[PDB]
């Protein structure tokens, strides 16, 4: 038994930050002060963007059914789900379509059998086994077990298989599993491009998450994914502070009872000028690039270990206007919503797809993933006409460079960093798992419940 903490800072009003605030509240009780910093708008990558009067998801867009944190949250917050359908889908290689979906599902079955055989089925079954192991996390989190390291977490779910996938490229992985060069370049690679704007040179684990994201049932939050952030924030009853955190420094206190412990001074800038406050615990729920969150770490002993890592640029470009169906090879096209690309370096886009707005109400609204800002020439070559154009540059996810070691969860004595998780998978639910885990870990670390940390073979014992 020990003194419960007075103040906790959470840096970042992301889905990660606000999820932390929520779970912290659940572990430390109503008493503890929780402050969430946000230099920008709540939601971070779950922003929207106004296009001819309506809001569209510009960052985090869809949510899988096995995203239980987001499911439980939308339920608890009483938000509505925009579980819509989609449309038609094709893969372009820079000459023609290696594959196009038909209106008859049986046609599609036939096409995919001829072109790929059972590889469609076999990937499914390989992915299910990965997912199935991964779902163990919920049971462990519902029983409050924590993990000090993204690797250790994965190990606890899938054992060595999962830690080896992290160090493998999803290409290596699927070749070792006997998937064909054809299927890898025609199916798998486009999926990587659309999802993570990178090729099959990304973490096997990320990649398998990616491939479940072609599973069906998908949905989004009606009104914006970013509502989930503000909704949790409210429901956690944390104090939201608009300011760009600049610096974080250890100090020593003096508990009335002659204490001598280590606090963290967080300095942040606002309109008015500089301001600061002292915290017993810190959770960083933003990436630690100097381009993404300029926090300086002062007088630490020992120094925070190396989270130095780089994210990948993806530009979401929205266009109200009609496509150039002839730029993909149609001439007189009888009658055609999403185009994915193969890894052809003559292409300048990752994907291009008609979108619906967040609210629920040709020449329509399109969404273009590109590595770089689209030039006038490329917009013109892309669309016949366009009334309006909107574009956000998004350090969106890691530049997965396997083999590599995920950034720590523990930066210091009582300072935790959840965005390490991205290097296993960048997704909404992944931020939620990390936040949950980060909260548990901090709690167990504060109260010294070492029986609850880094416990292996949990699933067996927890299994009936
Ligand atoms: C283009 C795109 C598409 C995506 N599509 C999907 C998808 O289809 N499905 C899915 O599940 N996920 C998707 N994601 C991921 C989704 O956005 C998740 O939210 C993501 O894993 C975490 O992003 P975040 O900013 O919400 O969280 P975090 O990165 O954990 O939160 C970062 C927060 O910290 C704040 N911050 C930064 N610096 C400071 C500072 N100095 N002081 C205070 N606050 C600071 C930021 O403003 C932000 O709010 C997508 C992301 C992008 C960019
Ligand atoms: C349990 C015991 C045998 C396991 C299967 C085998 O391992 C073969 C194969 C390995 C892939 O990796 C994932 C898919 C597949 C079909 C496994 C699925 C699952 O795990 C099984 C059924």
């Amino acid at each position: 038994h020990r003194a419960p903490p007075d103040k906790i800072a959470v840096i970042g009003a992301g889905i990660g930050g606000t999820s932390a605030a929520y779970y912290l509240r659940q572990k430390f009780g109503k008493d503890v002060q929780i402050d969430v910093f946000e230099r920008g708008e709540v939601g971070g990558r779950l922003a929207t963007l106004n296009v001819e009067g309506q809001e569209y998801e510009a960052g985090g867009s869809v949510i899988h059914p096995l995203n239980l944190h987001m499911k439980r949250f939308v339920k608890e917050l009483g938000l509505s789900v925009s579980q819509g359908a989609g449309g038609l889908m094709g893969i372009y290689n820079g000459e023609t379509f290696v594959f196009e979906e038909s209106s008859w599902f049986i046609i599609n079955v036939i096409k995919l059998l001829w072109h790929y055989g059972f590889q469609f089925l076999r990937m499914h079954m390989w992915v299910e086994d990965i997912l199935d192991k991964f779902m163990r996390i919920y049971r462990y989190q519902s029983h409050d077990y924590a993990f000090s390291s993204v690797e250790g977490l994965l190990h606890a779910l899938g054992g060595d298989e999962f830690t080896r996938m992290l160090n493998r490229t999803i290409l290596e992985a699927l070749q070792k599993a006997g998937f064909s060069q054809k299927f890898l370049n025609e199916i798998v690679t486009p999926a990587m491009r659309v999802n993570y704007g990178q090729s099959t040179n990304i973490n096997g684990f990320v990649g398998a998450v990616s491939l479940a994201g072609a599973d069906s049932g998908l949905w989004s939050v009606e009104g914006g994914n970013k509502l989930v952030c503000s909704g949790l924030l409210q429901a956690s009853k944390a104090r939201l502070i608009s300011g760009s955190v600049t610096s974080i420094e250890e100090k020593t206190r003096t508990k009335q009872t002659g204490g001598t412990v280590k606090l963290y001074e967080v300095t942040y800038q606002t309109d008015s000028g500089t301001a600061s406050d002292l915290y017993d615990i810190v959770v960083v729920a933003t990436p630690l690039n100097r381009k993404m969150s300029n926090i300086t770490f002062l007088n630490f002993n020992p120094p925070i270990p190396e989270f130095h890592k780089y994210y990948h640029q993806t530009v979401t470009t929205f266009v109200h206007g009609r496509l150039n169906a002839s730029f993909f090879g149609y001439k007189a096209p009888d009658s055609f919503t999403d185009i994915l690309t193969t890894d052809n370096p003559d292409l300048f886009i990752n994907s291009i797809g008609v979108v619906s707005p967040v609210k629920e109400k040709g020449s329509a609204v399109w969404k273009v993933f590109s590595q770089e800002p689209l030039t006038k020439e490329q917009l013109n070559l892309l669309f016949a006409s366009y009334d309006s154009v909107k574009e956000k540059k998004w350090l969106a996810y890691p530049h997965y460079k396997p083999p590599e070691k995920c950034p720590p969860i523990i930066l210091h004595d009582r300072m935790y960093y959840l965005n390490g998780i991205e290097w296993a998978a960048s997704a909404m639910e992944m931020s939620a798992i990390a936040a949950h885990n980060a909260a548990l870990l901090a709690y167990h670390r504060w109260y010294g419940n070492t029986e609850m940390i880094d416990q292996e073979g949990l699933y067996e014992k927890l299994k009936t």
